[PDB]
């Protein structure tokens, strides 16, 4: 029993974390096999950080330019490359605690957890979600950058987010591991504003079907909804339509404590429109909405109250 | 910036889980050095469980009765002794995995991290905070007993708790690592109530200071108050009393923020007469008292926005 904000062991990914330093500049990196991947700005001196070209400032280096430190032990650069917004750094030596991983984008309302690192040592250790506008509230400080986010799937890491930087709103941007940004963001020391968020659907039911399997049923009703009526209450009130194909996934759930989709529905309009009067739904007074259905299913017992 | 509940990486921690089987029960145990310490519940059948006499059971079992399992390598078991309500099982080979380590009993209001486990493979971390009741709100199935709580400072390993409970009002109790129970429970598969639980008042002044210092102040106010005025408001809301000690500790806070402790008291008692009206704090609706004046300092910034 029990709800929490739940984050993958981080022992595998902990082994990989790495410092690197070009010039002055430092920031963490990941070490996989013999390659060491981190956020190509760390090429930019101070002036070079608010206009970079960054394949003009990458013709400029050469391998011994490039300190990489494993703890105490420094690394010996071979080679380097360029992917996107992501610096490849060959290194003499296979990282000896390398785990089966894969390099995975995530989608929008996908959780993962991130391993906030500085100077190449681990911090903490906590789960996010990608926004619908691809930045993520995270909480990271001066020095995070090249801290990496991740899912665990049976012994395999799947890497799937880099930290980057911060923006004036106080949330976070990065790419995937192949150096793509998440958004409409790039690498430059320029204010960049992120778009209208709004709230993941799919995963405040994914919630709301914990709360039922865990005990709570003051927010469920005896009315009904068409997937239709719901959407245009939703969008009133800032949420992301819901797709048939939605509520498929929701599937499992819906069978597992035998409330109808459409129910869970009609119960969050009349929560949208009533709020919740000082109640609390698992501890909370808010509709949270950082909760997959797979989340749920990972934490919940198979069999309801 | 950002603010988020945050757990010790679980790495150090990984290396010590193992599976701990007598009979037909099954659970997690903690292999240190040459010691494998779990719950003495583990020697009980199903019919033991609901009234055992631990010495009883333990002088009826010998060593070949325990098969320690540390992923598919086998433990050959070489001595056995009972410490209150922790079996140790001394080993044959040292966990080479070992980190430095400490044995701690953690105060109601401090928090720590919970590696939660299942026949000996970690599943997920989680922050959790020892309520004042001596009960934790965890997120546990069947089978996470043995798990263990744990804080990190500068390599070393402060273990404090380890999990063997569910409670009826679905909460969790424990024991330290010494076997000496938190709280007035009991190793005995009968129904036992937690006492009446309390708010952790300077938890949810340092949290408020994290706010502060993270931009929000909308719930900030001219007025002051006295301690004792404030202590017959927070009784009244069933808030733990705030000693003259307990603003000591909130010095550091007080001073990179400007704000005097009985300032922020005041802003206290008016939230907890007034609400917030769909206001929020960190993203929060409730007023938050899981988080440590440490945890506030180990996470923001050292310079206010
Ligand atoms: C606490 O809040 C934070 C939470 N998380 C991360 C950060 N954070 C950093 O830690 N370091 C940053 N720069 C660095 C400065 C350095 C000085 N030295 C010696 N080494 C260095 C390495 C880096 Cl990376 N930056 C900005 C930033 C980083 C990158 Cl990758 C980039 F491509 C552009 C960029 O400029 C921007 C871009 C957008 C924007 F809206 C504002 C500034 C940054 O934001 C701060
Ligand atoms: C999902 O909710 C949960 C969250 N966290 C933990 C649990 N959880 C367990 O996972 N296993 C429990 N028993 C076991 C059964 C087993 C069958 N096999 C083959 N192996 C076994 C090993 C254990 Cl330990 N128990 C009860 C319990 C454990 C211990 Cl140590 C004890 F000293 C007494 C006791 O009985 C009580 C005590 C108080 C009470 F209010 C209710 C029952 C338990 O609560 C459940």
């Amino acid at each position: 029993s029990g709800f929490r904000k739940m984050a993958f062991p981080s022992g595998k990914v902990e082994g990989c974390m790495v410092q690197v330093t070009c010039g002055t500049t430092t920031l963490n990196g990941l070490w996989l096999d013999d390659v060491v991947y981190c956020p190509r700005h760390v090429i930019c001196t101070s002036e070079d950080m608010l206009n970079p070209n960054y394949e003009d400032l990458l013709i400029r280096k050469s391998n011994h330019n490039f300190l990489v430190q494993a703890g105490n032990v420094q690394l010996r650069v071979i080679g380097h490359s360029m992917q996107n917004c992501v610096l490849k750094l060959k290194v003499d030596t296979a990282n000896p605690k390398t785990p089966k991983y894969k390099f995975v984008r995530i989608q929008p309302g996908q959780t993962f957890s991130v391993l906030a690192c500085y100077n190449g040592s681990p911090s903490g250790v906590y789960q996010c979600a990608m926004r619908p506008n691809f930045t993520i509230k995270g909480s990271f400080l001066n020095g995070s950058c090249g801290s990496v986010g991740f899912n665990i799937d049976y012994d395999c890491v799947s890497f799937c987010y880099m930290h980057h930087m911060e923006l004036p709103t106080g949330v976070h941007a990065g790419t995937d591991l192949e150096g793509n940004f998440y958004g409409p963001f790039v690498d430059r020391q320029t204010a960049q504003a992120a778009g209208t968020d709004t709230t993941i659907t799919v995963n405040v039911l994914a919630w709301l079907y914990a709360a039922v399997i865990n005990g709570d049923r003051w927010f469920l009703n005896r009315f009904t909804t068409t997937l239709n009526d719901f959407n245009l209450v939703a969008m009133k009130y800032n949420y992301e339509p819901l797709t048939q194909d939605h509520v498929d996934i929701l599937g499992p759930l819906s069978a597992q404590t035998g409330i109808a989709v459409l129910d869970m529905c009609a119960s969050l309009k009349e929560l949208l429109q009533n709020g919740m009067n000082g109640r609390t739904i698992l501890g909370s007074a808010l509709l949270e909405d950082e909760f997959t259905p797979f989340d749920v299913v990972r934490q919940c017992s198979g069999v309801t109250f």
